[PDB]
Formats: structure tokens, C-alpha cells, sequence
């Protein structure tokens, strides 16, 4: 398996662990809104640099690239909802930092061929 | 990350519209819980995501694509918004915010498809 | 707002609280459910005429006129299964049947 | 309604019925779900084919006329996946078997009526 | 038609796995991180199934990459249930034996 080398997906799939375990503690009332949502995101960031790189490779990484934003306004809104506490929004968005520089550094690589 | 989309009116707009959402929706019924509540909770946060998820996209097409998608979610956002207003769900005071919300992100939304050409 | 002067658009949201009343007599097992597909395929017909008529707009209509299509085979499943009160079911189709006219019309001016 | 003449058409909606007959001793569980899943496989056979008929485009119909025939191999997938994990009766599962087949050659029968 | 494809023989063999392996899931992920991953094991055959009863080859390939997508979204969904302490390790690895057979068939697939 060629992607589980990348730190892009290693620290990806180390956020959507982040991620389920902040989507835990939030109402139950929300189980199949924002946490299903947040979760779809993050899921999406590793699954299509795994894609990638069973490689068009540059297209897979945009589409991982873009979920990550995603994932980030919808941490946001997580925030603003109150649901999660400053300590966890705080770790959630320097990883988001970490797998946005890891993907990007990536990315260039790639069109540099 | 870079967050090129925090800087567009639309998305500021929609972000808005997210938390306005929730509070209009936290009175309604729970029957509906599940059902009407949860469908406009997730087409008001589908909005600022898809402006955001555009945003990242490498090509101006893509940009497109994704906003194109945005409104669509506002409009089955509004769509729901009437219903249950119609079904007596909603407060009448806060039902109005709501539209001029729904009028306002239209309005910067279609701004910015129109600038992608 | 051009759309809620159609009148596709006015009757879409007459069914779609016609479909609300419809089914909430449903079995409560239905509830995530035959009733909610059918409330989600009728918000689709007026979302889609909405989205439509700000436009293309043509391919929004023809996408509302599918939902139609499922709204109406889900409602004919369900007086199958017995789900609806006899009669509300054939106000239902008659109602199925305008918005589809009136769909019909506007995306024939083409 | 002009459709509702079609052979294709009717036998489609006695499947959709036989579907959602059959998911109705799938655990309470599945709902969302396999139950989902076949539910939303079999409500598209019929649906596309209603909608293809309102069409003026023959070639326009003739594609949704392969829309409802994918979706019909789709529930076929997924009835055999409800088999294989235990969920429906052997002779339900043989019984939808059938008028799927029976669809099959119905929704073929009118591809081909119009070449 | 399909059913003699090994790409959908072994995706549906998948999906049995996965069923079985979630059996064992949190009651609380039900609906779920359970039924997510259930859905997608579901759909790879489902789209490959679709796609080959397709007559057009455009369409079929289209088919045959939302499969792989829900393959990768499967995968990953496999290792943060082990990350989550949801699985033995053995049964954990079948899978991942399983998810590699069916990416080569797949791939095999999208290369005629």
C-alpha cells in the first residue's frame, strides 16, 4: 500500500480519528447532521490521496484538498453551535494546519513532476 | 490550512444563515427531530461548505460546480423554511429573518457565479 | 423570487403539504421510512422549480418532473400496502397530476 | 397514465410492492440500510420508466429506459446480498427472483421496440 | 452477466465480511459509523452491477470509479474502527486482504 508511506495520509488519517472522537460528545440530537457530516469530510481527505496514489494523482489530492476545507468551515460551525470546548477546536484546527501543509507540499510535488 | 473562502461575503452570509437555522429549528416539534429539522440543518450547513469545499478547487470550472451546488442546497433551504412556516412550526418574527437571510446569501451566491462568468 | 408566481410552483407546495397530511397516518416504522422519502421527494419538486427559474433551467424542471415520477410510484406503493385513507390518495394523484401539467407547460416554452 | 399501460410498468410496480413486502422482516436495523438500498433500487424501475414516456425523445426514452435497467440489475445485487446474510425467506428470496427476471425481459422487450 | 465478474464475486464476499465484521460494532454506532460502512460495502457490487447493465461504456466506467471511491471510504472506515478499538486484529487484517483483492479486480476492470 503506497499512500500509507505519506505523511499527508498518515497525519490525515490521524485528524479523522480526531474527528470521531470530538463528533462523541456532541448532542445526540445531531448524530446524523454536523457528525455525520463532519465524518463524511474527514473520511474523504485520506480515502482520496489513497486514491491518488494508486495512480489525474494531481485531481484525487484537489478532491482531498477541498474536503478539508469542508471539514474546517464545519469545525467552525461546530464551534460557533457551542459543541465542542476551545482545548478540542483548538487541536482540531493546528491538525487541520498539519494536513493542509502536508497535502499542499504534495500537490506541488506532484506538478513538478 | 489556507482559507481563501473565510474572506466572501457568501460565506460569511451562510455561516449566518447555519446558526440562524439552528435557532428556528430548535422549536420545532419532535417528531420532527429526524425528519424536517435535521434535512434544514444540513442544507444550511451544506452552503458555506460547498462555497468552501469550490473555493479550494483548482480550476474555475470546479469553482462553479461547487457554488452551483450551494444554491441548490439554499433552495431546497427555503423551500423547507415555507413548509414549515405552512405546517405552523415556526415563529412568524423569526421565520421573516430567516428569508431575508435566504435573499441576502441568494444574492452574494449569484454575485459570485456571475464573476466566475 | 420569479418562481412563486408559477403556478407549478404554488401546487408543487400544495402537494408537498398535501404529502405531510398523507402521511402522517403512516405506520410509525415508516417514519425514516416510506414517510420520509415521500416528504423529501415533494420538497425536491418545488427546490428544483425554484433553482430552475432563477436560470439549464429547462434540466432543473426535467430533475422536478423526476421526483414527481417517485413521489408518484411511492404514493401508489403505499395504497398498496394500505398505508392511505381511500380517498386521499386519489386527491393525491389528482394533484400529482396538475403539478404535472403544469410542469409539462412551462418547460414546453422552451 | 399512457404508461401505466405498459407491461414493463406494471410488473415494475409489483416488484416495488414484492420489495417493500420483503424488506419488512429485515431486522428493525437495517433500516437505512440494505432496506434503504433495495427501497430505493426498486422505486427507480418504474419511476424511470413513467418518466421516459412523458419524454418526446425516443432515444431520450431509450436512455431511460437503460437508467431503469441498471437500477434493476442494482436490486438484484442487493437481494442477493440480502440473501447471502440471512435476512429474507428462500422462498421470497425465489419469488422476487422471478419477477426479476420477469422485468428483465419486459423492460428488454420495450428497449427494442424502438430499435 | 456481471455475477461472472471476479471484481463483483469478491466484492460481494467483502460485503459479507463487513457485515459480520460490524456484528460486533458499539450498539451506539448503529446508524452510524456501522451503517456507514455497511452502505458502502453494499454499493461497490451495487455500482459494478449498474454499470455492466448499462449498454454504454462511458457510463460503466463512471460506475466502475464511484466503486473504487466507496472502496477507499470503506477502507479507511475499516482502519478508524481499529484505531477505535472496535475489531480483532485478525478479522481486521481478513479485510484488508479482502479490500486489496478487489481493488486489483477493480483496477483490472477500468483497464479494458
Amino acid at each position: 500500500r503506497p499512500h500509507e508511506r505519506l505523511d499527508a495520509w498518515r497525519d490525515s488519517m490521524e485528524l479523522v480519528e480526531m474527528i470521531y472522537r470530538l463528533t462523541e460528545v456532541f448532542p445526540d440530537q445531531e448524530r446524523y447532521g454536523l457528525t455525520a457530516q463532519l465524518r463524511r469530510a474527514a473520511v474523504s481527505i485520506p480515502s482520496n490521496i489513497a486514491e491518488g496514489a494508486a495512480r489525474d494523482y494531481s485531481r484525487f489530492l484537489s478532491i482531498a484538498r477541498g474536503s478539508l476545507s469542508e471539514l474546517d468551515t464545519q469545525v467552525q460551525i461546530a464551534a460557533r453551535l457551542g459543541y465542542s470546548r476551545s482545548e478540542d477546536d483548538q487541536s482540531v484546527r493546528r491538525q487541520v494546519d498539519l494536513v493542509f501543509a502536508k497535502l499542499t507540499a504534495l500537490m506541488n510535488a506532484l506538478r513538478r513532476r
